[PDB]
């Protein structure tokens, strides 16, 4: 019984948009959990937000997390611009809506809720979880059966 809980994510996709999907690796209380969807039309950014997300959200009590992960946007997410999103209104400079702006305050929100400790792997020297995540977020990309709602090739 590991005193930390960990959370491993990866995020794939075909085109910009193209169908794209998520892995995610969550050892929590005694068990393994595994989440993987496919979207019919969506973006590498936000498959890599997704993963972090549903793995976060399948916490009940406030925890300590590792999360381990190699997407960049999220870790430039996390260490360089949320920190100047929140203090804006999540604006641009440009006074539009951050893109992504659903996603970003979804797992804004469910970090709020644990103690966090960030790991950022470099793709070639992950763990084993996180090549799982890649094939799992690579296999539902090629089989796609959710509408990622808050898409737009817009704002």
């Amino acid at each position: 019984m590991l005193k930390q809980v960990e959370i491993f994510t990866d995020g794939s996709c075909l085109g910009n948009p193209g169908p794209g999907g998520y892995g995610a690796i969550l050892r929590y209380r005694g068990r393994e959990k595994t989440f993987s969807a496919g979207y019919t039309r969506t973006t590498n950014n936000r498959m890599q937000l997704m993963a972090a997300i549903v793995a976060l959200e399948a916490l009940k009590e406030h925890c300590e997390v590792i999360l381990s992960t190699d997407s960049q946007y999220v870790r430039q997410g996390i260490t360089q611009w949320i920190h100047n999103w929140k203090k804006r209104g999540w604006k641009t400079a440009d006074k539009k809506p951050v893109k992504n702006v659903d996603l970003w305050q979804r797992l804004d929100a469910a970090l709020g809720q644990h103690q966090i400790k960030w790991e950022w792997v470099k793709g070639h020297a992950g763990h084993p979880e996180n090549e799982r995540c890649d094939e799992l977020a690579r296999a539902a990309a090629m089989n796609p059966t959710l509408e990622d709602t808050g898409y737009q090739v817009e704002v």
